[PDB]
């Protein structure tokens, strides 16, 4: 039970659900941990990605899929680094590295994740992520080069 | 006084010192509010710029005035935003953009700056930004 657990605790249990989510993640499942209104929001603006409600994030999933394979994701927080937990404000940040093999390739970069959770702290309402502008660039790239469905 | 604050508000003070430090920045005054053995981190890694000490902070400080004039330097909260301070961790993150006006052009970028104290919260031990390395990359190249 995740109300046993102390808040600073629950904080980091419920935005790591996320990742274990992207890990374990099947359509027939869909997006598990978030409130109703849960947000993505991708940083910096600069990059253009607009906020994304939980089925718009599944329609992100849903259209990769036709085009692309995707195998392997994994996510481990950098080695050394701790979670960075305001109970008060309800927010976890992690310092963060993702793994995927996509298509033919490695998909791989680091990143910085904000989550915030429901007043309970039990699930996330919020998950923004800032992102290796210079290598999601590319990745876009790369996959405009791409024929759809490999 | 800063032990007469709160610990989250002095966490916060003391982080916040790093940018009005930035916009005040006098060559002759230096970088206040910091521990001797601070460490600036530049994230991600991929950007490739090394961790650097007070000192060789300074000496880039020292090598971009002889390359181009800076000026008006301005730095702020992502509107709707508010610092995230972990109090148990001296810990403090800030959603930022910074301006400044160099060779007539205007810098302007957003980042995310992790700040860590001392244990008593009154000086910065750590400072670390992820930045925008497309931006970032494009604005190294074009100097
Ligand atoms: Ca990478
Ligand atoms: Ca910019």
């Amino acid at each position: 039970d995740l109300m046993a657990l102390p808040l600073r605790e629950r904080l980091i249990q419920t935005a790591d659900h996320y990742f274990r989510n992207m890990e374990s993640f099947d359509l027939e499942t869909g997006l598990t941990g978030r409130t109703a209104d849960c947000i993505l929001k991708v940083l910096p603006a600069s990059f253009g990605m607009p906020d994304r409600t939980n089925e718009e994030c599944m329609a992100a999933h849903i259209a990769t899929r036709a085009d692309m394979t995707m195998k392997n994701f994994k996510a481990w927080r950098v080695p050394g680094s701790i979670p960075i937990v305001d109970e008060a404000n309800r927010k976890v940040v992690f310092h963060m590295e993702i793994y995927a093999e996509m298509g033919d390739g490695v998909y791989h970069n680091e990143f910085i994740f904000i989550m915030t959770t429901n007043d309970e702290g039990t699930l996330l309402k919020e998950v923004a992520e800032y992102v290796d502008t210079a290598a999601e660039k590319k990745f876009a790239a790369e996959r405009m080069a791409r024929t759809k469905g490999s």
